[PDB]
């Protein structure tokens, strides 16, 4: 896979952000993760983490996987990087998302994210507390 430029319109919640992609405003859903909804436990924290991570970055990039690039709701599906650091991975490592929605052919970073999740579990962080 490779990174390509992304243009942030605004953060939405733990695992969605609004990008301008080819001049279209689109919701993008982070691959391989699930954060709580905003009004569930750790939901405000996951939202705040993703929001600061993407807003405070000099640069965000996106990386499509090999399969579907949009879901059945018309959301973009990508890994998102902020100054080179994967948001999807950082959420799982901090126990603010579970690894989830793992579909064959869009699962390149599965093992990387499972490694982070196991460490968040070992440390009993957030969701795993
Ligand atoms: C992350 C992801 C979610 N989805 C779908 C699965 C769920 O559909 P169903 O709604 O039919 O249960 C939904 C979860 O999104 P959210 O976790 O954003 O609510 O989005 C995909 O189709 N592909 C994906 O890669
Ligand atoms: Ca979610």
């Amino acid at each position: 896979l490779h990174k390509e430029p992304a243009t942030l319109i605004k953060a939405i919640d733990g695992d969605t952000v609004k990008l301008m992609y080819k001049g279209q405003p689109m919701t993008f859903r982070l691959l391989l993760v699930d954060t709580p909804e905003f009004n569930e436990k750790y939901g405000p924290e996951a939202s705040a983490f993703t929001k600061k991570m993407v807003e405070n970055a000099k640069k965000i990039e996106k990386e499509f996987d090999k399969g579907q690039r949009t879901d059945k709701y018309g959301r973009g599906l990508a890994y998102i990087y902020a100054d080179g650091k994967m948001v999807n991975e950082a959420l799982v490592r901090q126990g603010l998302a579970k690894v989830a929605y793992v579909y064959k052919g869009n699962n390149t970073h599965e093992q990387l994210l499972r490694k982070a999740e196991a460490q968040a579990k070992k440390e009993k962080l957030n969701i795993w507390s």
